[PDB]
């Protein structure tokens, strides 16, 4: 199958955001960045061409695209010959506009830009190391209440012991998440508890990221909040939704170790 | 939802290479080097723990592992308490050594062990930069038919567009090629026109870098030869075939661009 647009699924973002029960105006700004590892078609002449794309979909759109739809997409890029990288960068741009329902940035570079580029990991300080003893995954955000008793603060702290299981499909999805906040000093017990209780819980990626927002919003009450979450690859593509109370982006999106 | 080494399924090597012509007294040695980048399990007091494998299987076993049969099996880690990180270490060894018939080589690692790891690319000359047209997209491995008519040489070539086709998922496998030899000078387009023409070809990883050694082999005749490629992950799971005249594992196992 070559060339075809309609295969782009969208998902309604306020499907979910409903249970959260979001007011009139959204609580967070940010941007969903997704990494295409597998971009591929033929120029003119019939020569494979390859790349990596990078796509910046903003979280204000009315949807989010599905990946497997988005990978059938890509896929359908593979046998189809176009005159230029130029006017691939614009059919994607143009596509994925459409779906998401709002102007999306897209970078399209040749495998050369990433040599010597850096694995990396994330800021702050990892609380994964801890002697703690697990043994319910059922999802519970009342582990957060009284989490956030502590001096005021401004911290960053990351964890790269995230999962949840995908809405449609139950394969697991595999992250790290990143949290930085100005406000009472968290409980890192509590906080560990919470984004492990994901384990077992059924949603996308985009859509957790959201509820671990509200979620510290709710119990912590921060006065500044940023939540990033870096998912692995499934079908080629990987999904990195931030959110924030005053950020707008990362800075790049360097891969992590898993990614 | 526990541990259960029954998933994994072998495949015999000697299905393809009976197709190849090879007897039992193989042309080649080496390995299939695997990236396990969704290693995850629990330890003694129910905490996940992440990791990731690097796996070796040496290019003798009776058996390489399917891939989907390997994801499902390490996904039987992830509710699974386990005493240490010795233990996994362990486990991985045994139960993949029993499916591929010869003892691989299994190295657990934690995340840190690849901060500020940079991304790279193969060794040598790229050969995809040519202005060439493409026809067909069917196999023909007579494409290399007189392709080896230069002067004596050793050196190093490379190509990123290398793809093949999965039949048992329907999905592509992207892959770049390494191919290193001594013999009479390689021609350029040939060469590239051969691995281009293997992108609607059903075969595994491992069997497309067998072909195309065995292929090299016989149409080019070089005193000696390698051909290492590295493929971009299905499931969590990515394959890195080796195969050499001379040497016995490939001088590094780093990831590149796409992987
Ligand atoms: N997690 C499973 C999943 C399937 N499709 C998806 N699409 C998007 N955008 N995000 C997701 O997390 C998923
Ligand atoms: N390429 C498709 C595929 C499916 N399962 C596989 N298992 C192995 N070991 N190699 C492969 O290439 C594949
Ligand atoms: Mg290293």
């Amino acid at each position: 199958n070559q060339y075809d647009p309609s295969l782009l699924q969208p998902v309604p973002r306020s499907l979910n955001r409903n249970d959260l029960h979001l007011s009139a105006t959204l609580p967070f700004q940010g941007c969903d960045i997704w990494t295409l590892y597998e971009l591929s078609w033929l120029n003119q002449k019939g020569l494979p061409q390859v790349a990596i794309g990078e796509v910046s979909i903003p979280a204000t759109s009315a949807n989010l695209i599905e990946s497997k739809s988005f990978k059938l997409y890509l896929n359908s890029y593979n046998q189809t010959r176009f005159a230029s990288w130029d006017e691939v960068q614009t059919r994607l741009v143009h596509d994925l506009s459409a779906c998401a329902g709002e102007t999306v940035t897209v970078n399209v570079k040749s495998l050369n830009e990433y040599t010597a580029e850096p694995i990396v990991t994330m800021q702050g300080e990892c609380i994964d190391d801890q002697d703690i003893e697990i043994a319910n995954y059922e999802f519970d955000d009342a582990l957060l209440q009284g989490a956030a008793q502590g001096e005021e603060v401004s911290e960053v702290l990351h964890s790269h012991l995230l999962k949840s299981n995908c809405l449609i499909t139950n394969q697991p999805d595999w992250g790290s998440v990143e949290i930085a906040y100005h406000g009472a000093k968290m409980n890192r017990e509590a906080l560990l508890r919470y984004l492990v209780s994901f384990r077992e819980h059924n949603e996308f990626a985009e859509q957790c990221v959201e509820r671990i927002f509200t979620d510290i919003m709710r119990y912590c009450q921060p006065q500044s909040l940023t939540v990033y979450a870096r998912y692995t690859r499934r079908g080629g593509l990987d999904i990195n939704p931030f959110r924030s109370s005053h950020q707008s982006a990362p800075n790049h999106n360097q891969r992590m170790a898993r990614q």
